């Protein structure tokens, strides 16, 4: 018979509503309850969980009909876990102004517009045909629909509960249905044997919260968990030493960085930001703390961007002499500069910060750690430097250089980055351009402006480490989620 699967997790998301649950901990549950119109086929063509190939999922087929619209022909007879049939009304509601990107929608789905292209209202043409469209040109609609924005929600059930209550009792069409949630303790899912895709291989999946990695590792050894999440390379020797267990790691499409509150006088100008960027010996941090498993990106540039990945782009430079030169040009007077970090919320954050403080001290810059406890929210006027992480969530270069650092977004509006006019004009263009030499050249120009301006300093692409009992065949994917479709067998 099928075995129950137990996953020892770092935590649970604030909600299981597909958008509001977007976090380091939500997608690994959400991916099981819901399906999107398009699925990223991570293991296609022998790829090691990193293929960017998008394949139809709830959409039987789709045809792009112009630079801003796609007509989807949906699978018919597919049911949500409540017994309701999925139709074009459910898909239109999922990406409607009412639920997702209108002004009232973002009161209960705050990131609905942030994670969306410039949508126009979906058009339901018949029971199973829906045109999803943007107001302005967008050759990124397919990638958005294959991203964490994509999960299809049941209109009648979602509308009767609202986004918050739906988040505590989600209903989707996915291989595993929601059974129960005990806040910050566990989520249990059950096999959806009415699933339109392959039969689920686990009878139940339990995500059990174990805050401390050491206790997660104990639980795996003891037989409490079959898989455990959120380990670092340092934990690999202990786990791999057991003949019944093994680590399963992968580079993830996330970016660890530090950024500045550019409203502060010292960071209004690019000079000290550039001095702080050029003084970081990123290879040293990667060798010492990540066992050379983390990757330094060659600019704001990753292979999963696809046509907008530039493999020939030169690496970001460590130039202590040029950093010292810029410290003098900035007029820095030795006042201590705080670096806000919520402990090791981002893996190895305090150890990396302690190494960077010494690199900054070498360039003649005094940076002091301000390790704020979790839950606390330091006010903006108190932040000088702060660590940040950005999930590189589309299989495209738009996210996050354009989505986070673009015009009207946080880095410019809230954190005062006065980006050069060409950067904002190229940001607007790459959202609308089709992939080609113009689009690829514009991203390289945006990358050059980003490095020149230093609104943030890219540290590295982290290496995520899972551990599992060898009798559970399951491979990680290059994203902060877990995929069990064609990837979960009990030996
Ligand atoms: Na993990």
């Amino acid at each position: 018979d099928r075995r129950a699967l137990r996953i020892g997790v770092n935590g649970l998301p604030p909600s299981l509503e597909p958008i509001n649950g977007i976090s380091n901990t939500g997608p690994r549950i959400i991916n099981q309850i819901f399906d999107a119109l398009i699925r990223r086929d991570y293991f296609a063509d022998g790829a090691k969980g990193n293929n960017i190939k998008l394949v139809p999922a709830l959409a039987e087929s789709f045809e792009r009909i112009d630079d801003k619209s796609i007509r989807f022909k949906l699978r018919q007879g597919v049911k949500f876990h409540n017994g309701a049939e999925m139709t074009a009304e459910d898909v239109a509601f999922t990406f409607s102004s009412e639920r997702l990107w209108g002004d009232e929608a973002i009161k209960t789905v705050p990131n609905g517009r942030n994670f969306s292209p410039n949508w126009d209202e979906p058009v339901v043409e018949d029971k199973y045909t829906v045109v999803l469209r943007t107001k302005t040109p967008s050759y990124l609609i397919e990638k958005y629909l294959g991203s964490w924005l994509g999960p299809i929600v049941p209109k009648e059930y979602y509308k009767s509960l609202g986004a918050v209550a739906f988040g505590n009792k989600p209903i989707g069409t996915g291989p595993y249905k929601f059974r129960e949630l005990v806040a910050n303790d566990h989520v249990t899912l059950e096999a959806n044997d009415g699933y339109w895709g392959d039969k689920p291989t686990a009878s139940t999946i339990t995500y059990q919260v174990v805050a401390e990695p050491a206790t997660r590792v104990a639980g795996l050894i003891s037989g409490e968990y079959d898989i455990i999440t959120t380990l670092t390379p340092d934990d690999m020797a202990l786990v791999d030493g057991y003949s019944d267990l093994e680590t399963r790691g992968t580079l993830i499409e996330n970016l660890h960085m530090f950024t500045f509150n550019m409203n502060q006088p010292i960071f209004q100008n690019k000079t000290l930001r550039r001095a702080l960027a050029l003084a970081v010996n990123r290879p040293l941090i990667v060798e010492a703390l990540w066992k050379n498993k983390a990757s330094i990106p060659n600019g704001f540039n990753f292979p999963h961007y696809g046509a907008t990945y530039d493999p020939k782009r030169k690496p970001m430079e460590f130039n202590l002499k040029e950093a010292k030169r810029l410290v003098k040009e900035s007029g820095y007077d030795g006042t201590p500069i705080t670096y806000h970090t919520m402990g090791n919320y981002y893996a190895n954050a305090v150890p990396a910060l302690m190494m960077m403080i010494e690199m900054w001290k070498a360039a003649g810059i005094t940076v002091v750690p301000k390790i704020f406890a979790p839950g606390t929210t330091p006010k903006d006027s108190d932040i000088l430097i702060r660590n940040w992480s950005n999930g590189q969530w589309l299989t495209d270069g738009l996210t996050t250089m354009v989505s986070e650092f673009g015009p009207g977004r946080g880095v410019q509006k809230r954190w005062g980055w006065k980006a050069p006019a060409e950067f904002n004009n190229l940001c607007d263009q790459v959202a609308q351009l089709k992939d080609g030499e113009e689009r690829s050249a514009a991203f390289n120009r945006l990358r050059d402006i980003f490095e020149d301006e230093a609104p943030a300093v890219l540290m590295y692409q982290p290496y995520d480490v899972y551990a599992a009992r060898k009798d559970v065949q399951w491979s990680p994917v290059s994203f902060e989620t877990m995929e069990f479709r064609g990837n979960l067998n009990f030996k």
